[PDB]
């Protein structure tokens, strides 16, 4: 299936081949403090709706949100 990045760090990269049903990966970008920001991604059947002041990228293709 699709495949996106759920997590992308000093550690490392993973990757999923999405669940079914879930044919968009998605990147959110989330302020702690004033030049440091966390990153969040997955695989989701939609687009999460952003919070917090935050940001997120939506795409339907294998690990657009890298």
């Amino acid at each position: 299936g699709l495949t996106c990045v759920t997590s992308k760090s000093i550690f490392g990269i993973t990757t999923e081949d999405c669940p079914d049903g879930q044919n968009l990966c998605f990147k959110r970008r989330h302020y702690v403090v004033p030049a440091i920001y966390d990153s969040t991604r997955g695989c989701a059947a939609t687009c999460p709706i952003p919070e917090n002041y935050d940001s997120i990228h939506c795409c339907k293709t294998d690990k657009c949100n890298e």
